[PDB]
């Protein structure tokens, strides 16, 4: 027996501080959309740029660049110097483990991200799979009786997985790893501004443009401090002149600064909105996503029902290409989707699936439209 | 006996391309001003982001992006499937030298960019300085005997540094290196926009933000087809399953589109001005700088007086700290300029010096505005 959507004032306000969509996005997972604030607030760094000169107006951003900072801090439990500036979440990973010092060996899901595995490969790091269910959740006391016996220099916990919608137990697995006596490092990139990312992790990193829908091109690195003085950055070289902490050496480099203030906004803009009731809604958003997709013929979902994501993947039952159907949705009805290969999760998924992931302005008639669409598909 | 600036429509339809500036920007050299089009350009992908969904956005702007990819490679003589998108002059010399076979031995000006030496450092090259003479300028004779008689993997020139406005006699050098059997780099991050870059060099790199006008957080690297596919890039490893080019994993990674179409517009208003033209304009605005700044009591002007470069640099003859005079300036009389520490060139330069960099807007009352503020400075 289905149940009615939880009307909230909050899909609605999220859907108004943005522009108009031409179709239908379903794809907020891949790159969200920002609001007006967001646009206006880069556009405006640059026109600012230009009249004051650049580095002075990037000096005259510290305050909305911190707060930032501080934003993204309290989503984690860390404090707001423990966080860093990134072009994103790979960019983030490879200064983390590029930085890592002594033996580099690690664990991790067996459904990691391909170019992560591709990051811990070229960084030198031996990768272990830690023991999870048939969905690919985390067994926590495996994991733990695993730990103990087999130790390993730091655990990386991809909190919410881009090829498929299960939320990791990152608390109970961060508490488990820390009885060991092993950090804990978080792919928060799908789950910062999803799922409860204040889990006491040792290091968090995230993209600007996903579920807090701010601009391409950012992302953000935070580490405790007892972590992040023990590392040691590849640039510059550890006998250099010029004196600066770790995490000032990894935040170092040409960016972007525009869509740094821009991406502030953005977390300003979740904050204001409340964590929380976000959350909430997405998960909610996932609930109806896969009642709505409950029945399609040639297709299957693969997540339980009542997951507390957004994120709805679909395996076909006969062949179909998802990289196709995904191409027919937006070129003829405008849908926009993802097609996830193997490729993004080589030692967990056997074949390719079809990814949506709405945030909270979707309505139950967009849902039905995409079913719809998804029957007479070629 | 001084002389007249030669008028050209082109110094005012430059200036009144960009906003108004508030003050007065000296400081193109390090970071200069995008035109109304450039940021109209940026803001309205962000909004094509929104609408349509950010990957089909960016899939939709390849004519914008493969046009700023040829607009660069005619600069420099190269093809446009040559060139890539990096985040800026740092991150194109450390893909560079990061993926560079076989023995790591350079040759470089001891003049050579701080950060460039800590990337070439840090990437494990070996480096040795090329014979110039009192102002910092290679002697090219000098030069090819001692590349003949001593060889090294590749040549790292530095066309135009940023703490002296000394144009390097690029194709000179080039041809001579070529004739040693040795490949040369060409950092172009002052260069491009500004001098000659059709030199015939193997790999060049420069920046979206500096004299071609652009957005920061973009650069651009080339590499001929001979060398880029001798290259081994450290991400992915060189044992990975999904097979591309070089020059594709070069430019892999997130990044912000729409500055890259920011970035396109700019090059193509370099090339609907002129490149000739713009060149002779700001090697103008150099003689013009040093004219005006011959006689001020308490600083000297470094660069010989007819360099062709808009780079203007002034040592202080009482012990004077440029950040300091540069903070004055700002806060005081809204005048943008760049000091310049000894870690910028740490082999060449023995003391600080403030550098004026400014773009063809210029004109000689605004110069004597500066030598004016430069006199009653504390
Ligand atoms: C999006 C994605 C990333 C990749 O981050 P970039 O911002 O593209 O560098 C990392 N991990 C997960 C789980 C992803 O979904
Ligand atoms: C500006 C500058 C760079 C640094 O490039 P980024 O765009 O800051 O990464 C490189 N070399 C020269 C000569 C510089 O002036």
């Amino acid at each position: 027996v289905p149940r009615g959507s939880h009307m909230v004032m909050l899909a609605q306000q999220w859907r108004d501080a943005r522009p108009k969509v031409a179709g239908l996005h379903l794809d907020s997972g891949a790159c969200s959309r920002q609001s007006f604030a967001v646009i206006d607030a880069t556009t405006a760094h640059a026109r600012h740029e230009a009249e004051v000169g650049g580095y002075v107006a990037a000096e005259a951003a510290t305050p909305a660049l911190d707060a930032g900072r501080a934003a993204v801090a309290s989503l984690i439990g860390f404090a707001a110097s423990d966080v860093v500036y990134t072009s994103g979440s790979n960019h983030a990973i490879d200064l983390l483990l590029s930085s890592w010092p002594g033996k580099r060996t690690l664990a991790c899901l067996p459904g990691e991200y391909g170019p992560n595995l591709s990051a811990m490969a070229a960084n030198g790091f031996q990768v272990r799979a830690l023991p999870v269910d048939d969905d690919g959740r985390v067994l926590v006391d495996e994991a733990s009786h695993e730990l103990s016996a087999h130790p390993v220099a730091l655990v990386h916990l991809t909190a919410l997985a881009s090829h498929r919608g299960i939320a990791q137990p990152a608390a109970e697995l961060v508490e488990a790893c820390h009885n060991a006596g092993i950090p804990v490092v978080i792919d928060a990139a799908q789950a910062l501004g999803h799922l409860d990312c204040n889990v006491g992790a040792d290091a968090v990193y995230s993209s600007s443009r996903k579920w807090l829908a701010g601009p391409r091109g950012v992302g953000v690195l935070a580490v405790r401090p007892e972590l992040a003085e023990r590392l040691q950055p590849r640039i510059p070289p550890s006998d250099w002149p010029i004196p600066m902490s770790v995490l000032e050496k990894l935040e170092l480099g040409e960016h972007n600064a525009a869509a740094r203030v821009g991406f502030s906004v953005a977390v300003g803009e979740h904050l204001a909105a409340g964590p929380t009731a976000v959350r909430e809604r997405l998960a909610e958003v996932g609930r109806l996503s896969r009642q709505v997709l409950a029945e399609v013929d040639g297709w299957r979902v693969v997540e339980p029902v009542d997951q507390p994501t957004a994120i709805t993947t679909l395996e076909s039952t006969d062949g179909a290409d998802p990289a196709s159907v995904r191409s027919w949705l937006i070129a003829e009805r405008g849908i926009v989707t993802t097609a996830c290969e193997l490729a993004r999760a080589p030692f967990e998924m056997r074949t390719p699936v079809l990814r949506i992931s709405p945030h909270v302005d979707v309505t139950v008639d967009e849902l039905e439209q995409f079913a719809a669409a998804l029957r007479e598909a070629p």
